[PDB]
């Protein structure tokens, strides 16, 4: 019922560079940093070409390295949740040959980026991986070590184009060598974040805002279920191909084009459980810019209330919810100076988020312990920056 150590990038960098000195017998030249995410507000709307409230964690993957001379890539990761083995070797990928995805899983990050990274030549590189974003905890470790790895080749080979076409190269790794067809939203908050912020991410127009996210009254408070239930990774893909036929069911580019008039009066050109998933996306996006408003004008009530309306919305239309969360949610809703509880994230697992009175953190987390069925872990984060670089 303590809220985890979140070390600070001088602690994980000093950690990289201890390990890179250990491992290769000099120096590192470079180092990058990427963060996790929470999503405050805006789930399953983001390939969806809705809107996403995301904000950029403390929580981060750390990556420091130095480029070779011999055109291979030499990685150590000290993440001890990671897959084995801690180190790989492989030779960049060429017009002949590309790198394929395998084990181990973790470099299937490192390789898809390295693989459509759009700016050449990209010599080879010996890079130690570290993170503090618990491995597929629900708060972006993948999209944070995509991220960190693309920050990293831009030092070695600078691209030209946007923090866009940045965001779509790690979704497309995400996409190609991990099988997971993500939206825009991690990779998005990952390279764009700002301390004090939340982002506002307008996945049609890929318009962006940073909106201040800064009042020491109040908290947000990160529970992961420390649960993935096998849907997490299988029913992901699921509910993108229910959302794309109601939209093909309507003639609809994408349900952001969708009110729910439209989508009652086409009630009869749709599965039921269809109908139900674009009731919760056609809802969610309406709540995102309620939640949006509601920021701004500092209506941290009316935030919270969204934030239980986009829960009950995924639990019981979008049906991504689990047990473990909806237990998570009820008893974080029961603590005096909670304004609101969600799952966050993908669902069926991973961690929900809360806002509550910043002196109410500590109870928040002594009765959602005592209430969770399992064993809860805590973070307490406010804003933080995107992909920034050190040179060494
Ligand atoms: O199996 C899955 C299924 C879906 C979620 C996904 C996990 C794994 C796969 C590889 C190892 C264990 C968990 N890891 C990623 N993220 C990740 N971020 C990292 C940063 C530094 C080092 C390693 C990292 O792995 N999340
Ligand atoms: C998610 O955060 C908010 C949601 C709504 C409103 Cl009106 C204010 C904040 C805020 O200023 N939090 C302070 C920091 C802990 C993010
Ligand atoms: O809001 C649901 C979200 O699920 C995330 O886990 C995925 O990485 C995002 O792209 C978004 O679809």
């Amino acid at each position: 019922h303590a809220a985890l150590r979140q070390p600070q990038v001088a602690e994980l960098l000093a950690e990289a560079r201890r390990a890179f000195r250990e491992e290769f017998g000099a120096e590192p030249e470079l180092a990058v940093s990427a963060p996790g995410r929470v999503n405050l507000i805006g789930e399953h709307t983001d390939y969806n070409q809705g809107l996403v409230l995301p904000m950029a964690l403390e929580l981060m993957t750390v990556l420091v390295g130095s480029p070779r001379k011999d055109g291979l890539v030499s990685l150590l990761t000290t993440s001890e949740g990671a897959d084995e083995p801690q180190r790989l070797q492989f030779p960049l990928p060429t017009a002949q040959r590309s790198l394929e995805p395998g084990t181990p899983r973790w470099a299937n990050y490192v390789k898809g980026v390295i693989q459509y990274y759009p700016a050449a030549p990209l010599p080879g590189f010996s890079a130690v991986v570290v993170s503090s974003v618990p491995l597929g905890g629900g708060l972006s470790s993948s999209a944070s070590l995509e991220v960190a790895t693309y920050t990293f080749l831009q030092q070695l080979c600078p691209d030209s184009g946007t923090i866009a076409a940045r965001a779509q190269v790690c979704q497309q790794a995400e996409h190609s060598f991990a099988g997971m067809p993500c939206g825009i939203m991690d990779q998005f908050i990952s390279l764009m974040g700002q301390k004090g912020h939340a982002l506002l991410i307008d996945c049609r127009s890929l318009e962006t805002s940073l909106v201040p996210l800064s009042d020491p009254k109040l908290a947000v408070l990160i529970t992961n279920s420390n649960v993935r239930h096998s849907l997490a990774s299988s029913e992901y893909p699921v509910r993108r191909r229910q959302c794309e036929e109601v939209a093909r069911a309507l003639g609809a580019a994408s349900l952001r084009e969708v009110q729910l008039e439209e989508l009652e009066a086409a009630r009869d050109l749709v599965s039921k459980e269809g109908f139900r998933r674009a009731r919760h996306v056609v809802g969610e996006i309406r709540r995102t810019a309620q939640a949006a408003a509601a920021l701004r004008r500092g209506d941290y009530r009316a935030f919270g209330r969204l934030m239980v309306e986009s829960h009950r919305s995924l639990r019981d239309d979008y049906e991504v919810s689990c047990p473990e969360l909806d237990q998570l949610v009820e008893a974080a809703l029961a603590v005096p100076g909670v304004y609101g509880s969600r799952m966050t994230g993908g669902g069926f697992g991973g961690c929900t988020v809360t806002l509550l009175e910043a002196s109410a953190a500590p109870h928040a987390m002594r009765h959602i312990q005592e209430h969770y069925g399992g064993t809860a872990t805590f973070y307490l984060s406010q804003a933080a920056d995107g992909a920034k670089v050190l040179c060494l």
